[PDB]
């Protein structure tokens, strides 16, 4: 009955190409669950994170697709609505197959919010592209405006471009907790958190920014006291030579070894590198080992049978 | 004491379907720091909310994208504003709480409702949603994608949808933990995701909004609540609208409403559906059911405000 914090990728989510239509999203989620239930099935506990790039960037274009004279809700909004979103779609698939399986249980949704620090350097460097293509006068008057900022995209038009802070706290951790006490299956952390900043007062302020689905589960599993950070994504784990001729894929690696990989940017930071950083960090915080694999390979990896495993020292 | 406490449209958004974020959470503000008083007075509380305002935008930005890109289904949007309200009454009402002492997490439960396939109102939806589209456009969307829509005196045309009436509440174990854990907890926001029963032990979305009020009615008898709150903009039931007598109901016989009800008194648009879940509470638990004003909250939960609903 040990716990595991379990971070989604997008292939758990939607379909090939990015297709957040409802068709392609229950399939892949399906799929998934089927998968977690077998987790289950040997006797694990968890708390099921997920990414939830493709959804919040939808939404983004949905509000802005509205007559300039109709409000658009701020990103934080957005990312709240996509956890209720993905959150009740794996929801709903696992409670089903947990039915199919004789297993009567329900999985709750935990809305999640992350604090981050107003000091990072990602707000005065915002670098995540979010939402549609604006023209030049539209998002120079953003600009002028709101502060927003924009990146010029080569293609043609600018990128809104938003803070990726570090998480600090799961605000949230509590009610997780809770809930994972009543259920061995619960979602929570969508697409990273809702970032909030501290004011002074200690008032909590919702911030438009996103946070790293990896980063703030591996925050998460330590916070939690997690005996193990599993991270599932469409690869068999962690490779050094990547793509690339002397490519390896370890199948066991201690966290400081990692660690200068890392740094000489072996880990193309739009993807395995914040994973790596993540396992590294739960294993330096913790004291105990976290693991990179396949989604599909899952039941093996969280036997440590399959993917990377990332070891103290 | 446990309470359950149906909040309306002026809790969560401003007059006239303002659903801007500034405007929103101004409004859940004020509703949570009156929420935050009924708490500190001992209650504790399920909380719900509509959604009309907030799930007809998304219907309205999903429409704005072009044709071809993906729309979500109505039982998505549903959900969508459970977080999003969710979440600025979970924000505020934690705020609300840690000035007066109480520092506890609010927790919003994402909630099913199941409902009827044989409910006659699958064929002959009534309730409008979305936005309001011109005459063009409207018949365009019916035949794009099967919409039924009602023309208001203004010429404008509103898409209609199901409201079947609410048979059990699907999520109704998670909201009892969190209530166990937490003296205010967030649940079947806009009434809750509904879903039908389908071969075997599947659940299957279906396209349709279920009534708030109805729905927590049924929320609170399932859960053995000691009392169903609905807060509305009213102080009560009005029944009579002449110079002299009362303005409000104070307290009516479950018997009494149920008779005004059957002559055409509360129109099914409005105060309708609320005289009905208070009705339905108060027949299946015995218990008091109180229809009143969000300003005047903390006399309604003591009973000394507001049309008390009891048997007879």
């Amino acid at each position: 009955g040990r716990l595991a914090v379990i971070a989604l990728g997008g292939n758990a989510i939607a379909g090939p190409g990015m297709d957040v239509s409802v068709e392609s999203q229950t399939a892949a989620v399906k799929r998934a669950s089927s998968i977690i239930a077998d987790v289950l099935a040997d006797g694990w506990r968890s708390v099921i994170t997920h990414g939830n790039g493709p959804q919040v960037g939808y939404l983004s274009e949905a509000f802005e697709a509205l007559p300039p004279e109709r409000p658009r809700q701020p990103l934080y909004i957005a990312t709240a609505m996509t956890q209720a979103w993905i959150g009740l779609l794996l929801k709903h698939s696992l409670e089903e197959e947990l039915r199919r399986r004789g297993l009567n249980v329900l999985v709750p949704v935990v809305i999640s919010r992350v604090l981050v620090d107003v000091s990072d350097p990602s707000f005065n460097n915002p670098s995540k592209p979010v939402g549609p293509i604006y023209g030049r006068e539209e998002a120079e008057e953003l600009s002028r405006r709101y502060g927003w900022v924009f990146k010029r995209d080569p293609r043609g038009g600018f990128r809104r471009v938003v803070p990726s802070p570090r998480p600090v706290s799961i605000v949230d951790r509590d009610l997780i907790a809770e809930a994972s006490a009543e259920s061995p299956a619960v979602v929570a952390l969508g697409g990273g958190g809702v970032p909030v900043v501290e004011r002074p007062g200690g008032v909590l302020e919702p911030v438009e920014a996103v946070v790293d689905k990896d980063l703030a589960s591996s925050l998460l599993a330590t916070q939690l006291n997690a005996d193990l950070l599993v991270i599932l994504t469409d690869v068999p784990g962690v490779a050094v030579n990547y793509g690339r001729e002397g490519e390896r894929w370890l199948r066991r690696a201690a966290a400081s070894e990692l660690k200068k990989y890392l740094r000489e940017g072996h880990f193309p930071p739009g993807s395995m590198g914040p994973k790596v950083e993540a396992a590294i960090s739960f294993v330096e915080r913790t004291g105990k080992p976290a693991v990179i694999g396949s989604l599909e390979e899952a039941r093996q990896v969280l036997s440590l049978q399959a993917g990377t495993v990332v070891m103290l020292g």
